[PDB]
């Protein structure tokens, strides 16, 4: 009742925080992060250059928030995912992070609802099924401790990652 499954762009969702697929720089890129940063309009880039005066760059896994600009949100929490590298690397726990650290500052910010992207399985290339069942799984336990953020939305850009993440739900 608490996790929902949307097919669409992620820039058209009315939600307070819209996540973004980053890297550390936060100067924008080509994906989600590109839509965001257009959809957005230039204060968001004005925005992460602010945080990088007061805490550099975003490390994998890490999280930062700033405003939303021209978005239906009120703010954007800005992760950066792990490149997939086959498994080695620690990308499991990586992945994990950055959707922790966003619930986090979600929740520690006193917002209520969040829209997340499927982080690092576009151009960083994490197998679609695996990075989906790791973002299910963190997001569920999250809420199970915590009543912030009160829904969070699965924002899937095509008809199979909806699929996924439908079928994950229910087992
Ligand atoms: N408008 C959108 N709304 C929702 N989802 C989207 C949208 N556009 C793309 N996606 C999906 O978001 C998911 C993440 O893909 P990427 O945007 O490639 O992000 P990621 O794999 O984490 O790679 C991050 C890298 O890409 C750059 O944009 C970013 O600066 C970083 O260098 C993919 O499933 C992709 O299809």
């Amino acid at each position: 009742t608490r996790i929902h499954v949307v097919q669409g762009d992620i820039t058209k969702l009315a939600v307070d925080v819209i996540v973004n697929a980053a890297n550390p720089s936060l100067m924008g890129g080509g994906g989600v992060d590109g839509a965001i940063h257009r959809a957005a309009g230039p204060a968001l880039l004005d925005a992460c250059l602010k945080v990088r005066q007061q805490q550099g760059d975003c490390p994998t896994g890490h999280a930062v928030i700033t405003l939303a600009g021209d978005l239906p949100a009120k703010a954007v929490v800005h992760t950066v995912g792990p490149v997939w590298r086959g498994g080695e690397q620690n990308e499991d726990q990586l992945l994990q992070d950055a959707y922790l650290n966003s619930l986090r500052l979600v929740a520690a910010n006193s917002y209520t609802s969040v829209a997340f992207p499927a982080i690092s399985t576009g151009v960083y290339g994490y197998p679609r099924a695996a990075a989906a069942e790791i973002a299910v799984k963190t997001v569920s336990e999250f809420i199970t401790r915590h009543a912030l953020p009160e829904q969070v939305y699965f924002v899937c850009y095509d008809e199979e990652n909806a699929h996924l993440y439908e079928r994950l739900l229910t087992q």
